[PDB]
């Protein structure tokens, strides 16, 4: 069906370890898109073939306004081309980079949002499992759109996978290579909500060494402007043990919440 002919390609709007990101607009209807671009020789390299797989089937059939589309995808021998939904305003890691901290209506806003996202993701027992703010993107009315299906997965699960890079945002099930459920994006919700109101994650350290024992031991702290709703909602995310964390909906009618965010459940 599609192939490199059919679109005129632009400039990059970013990379990924794999992904090379371009803007592109297909010829005959003028379509605006995001097209990821994915070598063979590095996908075959790493042996993360049944990765992509997941990301095309599992992201292909969700249907939710802060879900970033995909609608397709072709091959051509060397580049495997996957066919997206294009985010104009950007990712969230930008805008942090930009502002330093966010406030707190900011923070609960974009919070709903991901919530919102994820309890329909988990009413499929799809896990994302990968959420953090390079993969999370910004429509052109500024609502937050979760993206980058590559290690998501049906639950429960072990991982078969090597973590390659950060260790900042996985909670200690999974960093410790034991069993994990639906609950590992209830652990990363709460990384997300620290570091959207601090400005950096609240396990990070100068190695990998070090940020992993950080997160086995769950030892952070709070800078005295985090206000007492934040740390009440943040301390019941964070916890060792998977069963004691919130479900979504105790997260997105928390008091805290209700209070700061501007859009609903
Ligand atoms: N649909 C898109 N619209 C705008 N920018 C995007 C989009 N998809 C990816 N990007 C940019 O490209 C980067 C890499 O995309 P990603 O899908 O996350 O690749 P990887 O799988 O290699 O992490 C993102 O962090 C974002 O900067
Ligand atoms: C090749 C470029 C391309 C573009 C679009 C597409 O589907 C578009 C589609 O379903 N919607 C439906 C929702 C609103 C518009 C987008 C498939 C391929
Ligand atoms: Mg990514
Ligand atoms: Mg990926």
């Amino acid at each position: 069906q599609w192939a490199l002919e059919d679109f005129e390609i632009g400039r990059p709007l970013g990379k990924g370890k794999f992904g090379n990101v371009y803007l592109a607009r297909e010829k005959q209807s003028k379509f605006i898109l995001a097209l990821k671009v994915l070598f063979k020789a590095q996908l075959e390299k790493a042996g993360v073939e049944h990765q992509l797989r997941r990301e095309v089937e599992i992201q292909s059939h969700l249907r939710h306004p802060n879900i970033l589309r995909l609608y397709g995808y072709f091959h051509d021998a060397t580049r495997v081309y996957l066919i997206l939904e294009y985010a104009p305003l950007g990712t969230v890691y930008r805008e942090l980079q930009k502002l330093s901290k966010f406030d707190e209506q900011r923070t609960a806003t974009y919070i709903t949002e991901l919530a919102n996202a994820l309890s329909y993701c988990h009413s499929k027992r799809v896990i994302h499992r990968d959420i953090k703010p390079e993969n999370l993107l910004l429509g052109s009315a500024g609502e937050l759109k979760i993206a980058d299906f590559g290690w998501s997965v049906h639950a429960p699960s072990s991982r078969r996978t090597t973590l390659a890079g950060t260790l900042d945002y996985l909670p200690p099930e999974m960093i410790e290579g034991r069993m994990h459920d639906e609950k590992v994006d209830l652990w990363s919700l709460g990384v997300l909500c620290y570091e959207f109101l601090v400005g950096k994650p609240p396990f990070e350290a100068n190695t990998y060494q070090e940020t992993y024992k950080r997160i086995s031991r769950v030892e952070f702290t709070f800078p005295d402007f985090v206000t007492e709703g934040a740390r009440d909602l943040i301390s019941r995310l964070l916890k060792h043990n998977p069963s004691q964390r919130p479900m979504l909906r105790e997260v997105l009618e928390h008091p805290w919440i209700t209070a700061n965010s501007s859009k609903p459940s």
